[PDB]
């Protein structure tokens, strides 16, 4: 029935539905059916699209950021096939039209009733594009292959469509009665609280009087807060610390003062608080769910008369660019007093402004959301700041996601890992970024696909289960067949994580081979053999996982046993010839990151013409220190490689050459330039240190690349940046000397760096929302500074091009 859909989600997304409705929340209950419809609805609007508008949707095309060609194309009924030489120029149209009219002659006899889908992938090509902007076809170029294409009619792709179907009065000290609790330590046991508006505080922060450190916290005190409790904003955080003293931190936990309802909240609580590491201002306003193991803190809020939180239209009623170029008290009443100014003439500094007004003063605040009301649209990088959880004011964060509307999809994704993460920083449930977010996964299945896997990933972090689990149910409300796909991966997930836990115990008892042999018996089972078959990779859900080919499996030799997963694709040929690694008991969060990262430079550069022919492979958390990454065929690493050469410094260059003969060489060792210098900056600029010969692989195709990024951030050296000697050599063609072709290489690391500068912001932004994930090398302000000191960003242009040219000729010393 309805049943079975609820038990599939149960299942999906590691949750019993159960479990929701036990806690008897409206709020919980009102986010269900408030988003159920929201997502409903969604549904509805995309079961009458158009057949393009529907491809849009589930295959979104996968562009780049004159020449001929050979295209194999056939039609979706027969095995006949025919081959065209076309321009990288053409529009697809152009090669439909080639298609349709040769099946014409051959078939004894309209292009715009087509699309061209790529074997054996959920992949199409279509639109006002060349050839070249996409990126299969572009993939084959640069590869020497032929794109294999299958023309698909209309209708067939409407059967698909139509187959997915589903207040200002009280001036009174704010106060509250700390009662009593219930812990365990060795002292006396005190409570600090502390009233926060985002990282600020709204007055000083009372504590409590000293009490004994044994069995309850009994303490029955008043404490009044040095503010009046009509100037309390809106997203006002009451914030605890329990610890004990002659410092010894025992627990933290953080509530709202005003409900989800705006109403001011009243009066007794039992806080279950969350082991501590004083105050977390940024810690979650939810209590520990574990209400059996955690110390609980009993509080009153006294009633202060019904209190809402007064509705906008109240609200509503109620040397300046010398240092806008952080600042003085004098420099903030400046800027305050320049509001009106600062709206009309400098509109991108509005963060600034946000963080001088005085939070705590009620007046104030309503005339920073006047001005707010009115205030021009604003840049995506510049929204991307005021995510950050120093702008905690619903409007505001309602004002930044309006700014972010205007993201495409494809920016949109490139940021999507930081902006869930953000959801950590919500107070409450139903909140505008999630609203978003589930707007555009139900408009696009590839964000809905990284959305969802996402969320999944963390379901196993208590603080992070309930947002997480209620935003997949409702985006599985909002589409019942993609629920489906994803159970299938889970299925796959689930099998791989039994298999690789047998891999763990098997190598311990027996040889390599032996645990192989059982291995491959294992996934022979039909069980197996079905789970693991005919799926989306969860790491790209247009790559088709069809036939797990085992005796192509193994695993690695390293701790946690990770498996190496081969398939093919008959329908998809060469290019349905791939791996993915599953990895059981290593976080793999920071080389998601990283790997994001690395995108984005390539991204940047490719954006200004520049191709450092980089590597960015598929990296995905699915659950607990659990996850995928995307294999590259036809690499191995250095080690490997450094394995006939009479000089070690030879054998990169002389696999190069057996892998490159005769004029193909050239073009290998201009991609292992080019990409060496890119990863060069990066791992200089993201602070990758411990790189060595297994961690750097290198591409029969001559590209160079880096994998397990397990200490980024200096993490704390300062790591300098790497010239091998072993590159160096490849770099100059096998020569003691080529300057020539070393200062052209200077030249593109200089380039690289340089341009990575100019976003530099855009850098920080990210990772400033990303300090919301817990990633224990990216927890603090040393961290942020790191990427500021590497990138320069105190300097001009010039100075900090001379700064890197100093450190580029220590890394060349170096390399003897
Ligand atoms: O000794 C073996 O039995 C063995 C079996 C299978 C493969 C290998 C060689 N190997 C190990 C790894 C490897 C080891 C540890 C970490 C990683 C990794 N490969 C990775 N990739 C990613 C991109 O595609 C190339 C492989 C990522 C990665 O994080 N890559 N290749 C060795």
């Amino acid at each position: 029935v309805k049943k079975l859909i609820n038990s599939q989600i149960s299942l999906l997304i590691g949750k019993g539905l159960h479990e929701f409705d036990s806690l008897r929340d409206p709020e919980v209950n009102d986010f269900r059916t408030k988003m159920r419809q929201f997502c409903e609805e969604a549904a509805a609007h995309r079961q009458q699209l158009g057949w393009v508008e529907w491809l849009q949707y589930s295959f979104p095309l996968q562009l780049e950021p004159n020449r001929a060609l050979l295209v194999n194309v056939k039609f979706e009924g027969s095995e006949e096939s025919f081959t065209f030489q076309v321009s990288t120029k053409d529009m697809p149209l152009a090669l439909m039209a080639c298609a349709l009219r040769k099946k014409a002659t051959v078939f004894r006899q309209q292009p715009e009733e087509y699309a061209l889908q790529v074997n054996g992938r959920h992949e199409y090509l279509y639109g006002n594009y060349p050839l070249c902007h996409f990126q299969y076809i572009c993939s084959c170029l640069h590869s020497g292959l032929t794109p294999h294409l299958t023309m698909v009619h209309s209708s067939s792709i409407l059967a698909m469509r139509d187959e997915q179907s589903n207040l200002w009065s009280l001036e009174q000290p704010f106060s509250i009665e700390l009662i009593e609790g219930r812990k365990v330590n060795a002292m006396k046991l005190v409570v600090q609280a502390g009233l926060f508006h985002g990282n600020e505080m709204l007055c000083k922060t009372v504590s409590s009087s000293e009490v004994n450190v044994c069995s309850e916290p009994v303490w029955k005190q008043r404490l009044e807060f040095d503010i009046s409790v009509c100037d309390l904003p809106r997203m006002a955080r009451l914030c605890f610390a329990l610890y004990a003293v002659v410092d010894c931190p025992i627990a933290w936990a953080n509530l709202m003062l005003f409900d989800y309802k705006d109403q001011l909240k009243t009066g007794e609580r039992c806080l279950y608080m969350w082991p501590s590491v004083l105050l977390n201002p940024a810690g979650t306003v939810r209590g520990n769910p574990n209400t059996e193991s955690a110390a609980a803190l009993v509080i009153y809020l006294p009633e202060v008369a019904p209190v809402y939180f007064p509705a906008l239209e109240k609200i509503l009623e109620l040397l300046r660019e010398i240092l806008e170029r952080e600042l003085y008290e004098h420099e903030k009443d400046l800027v305050w007093k320049m509001r009106h100014e600062v709206q009309e003439h400098f509109p991108e500094a509005l963060a600034r402004l946000l963080l001088v007004t005085k939070w705590n003063k009620h007046e104030d605040v309503a005339q920073m959301l006047y001005l707010l009301c009115s205030w021009p649209e604003l840049p995506v990088l510049s929204a991307l700041e005021l995510l950050d959880f120093s702008f905690p004011d619903c409007y505001v964060g309602s004002f930044a996601i309006k700014s972010l509307r205007k993201l495409t999809d494809d920016e949109l994704f490139q940021y999507l890992l930081q902006l869930v993460q953000v959801l950590k920083y919500e107070s409450y449930l139903d909140c505008e970024l999630t609203k978003f977010l589930l707007g555009r996964a139900l408009a696009n299945r590839k964000i809905g696909h990284f959305l969802f896997w996402h969320l999944r990933s963390e379901m196993h972090v208590p603080s992070v289960a309930l947002r997480f689990g209620l935003i997949m149910e409702a985006y599985c409300r909002g589409s019942t067949h993609h629920m489906k796909v994803l159970m299938k991966q889970g299925e796959a997930l689930s099998k791989l994580k039994a298999l690789n836990d047998f891999v763990k115990v098997s190598s311990q008892k027996t040889t390599k081979p032996q645990t192989k042999e059982m291995m491959h018996m294992c996934m022979r089972q039909e069980t197996y053999m079905e789970a693991l078959s005919h799926l989306q990779s969860p790491l790209d859900p247009s790559t088709l996982l069809e036939e797990v080919c085992v005796e192509q499996c193994t695993f690695m030799d390293s701790k946690m046993k990770p498996l190496w997963i081969m398939y093919s694709s008959e329908e998809a040929g060469s290019a349905g010839n791939v791996g993915i690694i599953f990895k059981n008991g290593d976080d793999l969060r920071q080389d998601m990151l990283t790997l994001q990262m690395i995108q984005l430079m390539d991204v940047l550069w490719k954006q200004e013409g520049l191709d450092l022919r980089m590597t960015p492979y598929g990296c995905l958390p699915t659950g607990d220190r659990t996850g995928l990454i995307e294999v590259v065929l036809h690499s191995d690493t250095i080690a490997n490689i450094q394995l006939t050469a009479a000089f070690n410094k030879d054998a990169l260059l002389n696999w190069l050459k057996s892998k490159n003969p005769g004029e193909a060489l050239d073009r290998a060792i201009e991609e292992f330039t080019l990409s060496c210098a890119g990863y060069c900056v990066a791992t200089y600029v993201l602070g990758i240190g411990d790189r060595h010969s297994d961690n750097i692989m290198i591409r029969e195709s001559g590209q160079l690349f880096h994998i397990d990024f397990g200490h980024f951030l200096g993490n704390r050296e300062r790591v300098p940046f790497i010239l091998t000697y072993d590159f160096v050599h490849v770099i100059q063609q096998g020569k003691t000397n080529n300057s020539e072709k070393f200062e052209r290489f200077r030249g593109y690391c200089e380039r690289a760096y340089t341009i990575l500068r100019r976003h530099g912001l855009l850098f920080l932004h990210l990772f400033a929302l990303m300090r919301a994930a817990g990633l224990p090398e990216l927890s603090c302000s040393k961290d942020i500074q790191y990427l500021k000191d590497s990138l320069a960003l105190g300097k001009t242009e010039e100075e900090a091009l001379k700064h890197f040219r100093v450190k580029f000729n220590e890394a060349l010393r170096e390399s003897w």
